[PDB]
């Protein structure tokens, strides 16, 4: 399938070169997979989600996304226009308040929730969790992410936005999950992207158009935007049968575009997520 006039990041993940604007992908499109978006919520009524999104858990007075961040990230995973995996099922877990803030204890509870809740969902092709959040190093936060991964969920986490080594942030620094840095449309490391040995992969993160609350759209930047590209890619590849939740991060690294990003510090991987789709 070909989506013309796609957001640059979608075109990038199906291309061997920057500077194109059509997204190419197998029509299976993540059907039969599920992606949990652990964030500020999801505006599931947005027409872009086509009934495929739902809130399953909140720790606050509402499950609605009063911020926009979680809706944007969910749109990059799986919205019809802005999403990588256009037929996946999206499940929202609201661990962040409407200002985008949340306590680590709530975030940990949300991760353990997903590890169990997947057993209440129909995801025959596999389960992914996208975590566009983080803070300072916490062994307990890292352990929660490791448990979620161990339970059979492909965990993708944002590297962070400090232009610093991600070893000092969680869950970014957990070795067993997929830690995602951000790139721009010219294949440069995004100016804010964290780096370091703990990164596994880069995805599009600067000037990313996606869904927003109020049935709207907007372009924003962050490792939060790169992470759902990778989460959606994992769901797409799992539906194709090319990999599994346990192996998807490594498979994405194996099959990435290699050596194409600029301003990658010595010792950080130079790997850009790529779907290797041939029409
Ligand atoms: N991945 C390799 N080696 N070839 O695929 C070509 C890309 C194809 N134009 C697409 O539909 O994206």
């Amino acid at each position: 399938a070909a989506q013309t006039n796609a957001p640059w990041g979608l075109a990038r993940i199906s291309s061997t070169s920057p500077g194109t604007s059509t997204y190419y992908y197998d029509e299976s499109a993540g059907q039969g997979s599920c992606v949990y978006v652990i964030d500020t919520g999801i505006e599931a009524s947005h027409p872009e989600f086509e009934g495929r999104a739902q809130m399953v858990k909140t720790y606050y007075y509402s499950s609605r996304d009063g911020n926009g961040h979680g809706t944007h990230c969910a749109g990059t995973v799986g919205s019809r226009t802005y999403g990588v995996a256009k037929k996946t099922q999206l499940f929202g877990v609201k661990v962040l308040d409407d200002n985008g803030s949340g306590q680590y204890s709530t975030i940990i509870a949300g991760m353990d929730f997903v590890a169990s809740d997947k057993n209440n969902r129909n995801c025959p092709k596999g389960v992914v969790a996208s975590l566009s959040l983080g803070g300072g190093y916490s062994s307990s936060v890292n352990s929660a992410a490791a448990r979620l991964q161990s339970s059979g969920v492909m965990v993708a986490v944002a590297a962070g936005n400090n232009n610093a080594d991600a070893r000092n942030y969680s869950p970014a620094s957990e070795p067993s999950v997929c830690t995602v840095g951000a790139s721009d449309r010219y294949d440069r490391r995004s100016s804010f992207s964290n780096y370091g040995s703990v990164l596994d992969i880069f995805g599009p993160g600067t000037d990313i158009l996606s869904t927003w609350i109020g049935g709207s759209t907007r372009s924003i930047s962050g490792t939060s935007m790169a992470t759902p590209h990778v989460a959606g890619l994992a769901a797409y590849l799992m539906t194709l049968g090319k990999t599994t939740a346990a192996s998807a991060c490594r498979y994405i690294a194996d099959t990435a575009n290699k050596g194409d990003l600029s301003n990658i510090p010595f010792g950080t991987v130079n790997l850009l997520a790529y779907n290797n789709y041939q029409a």
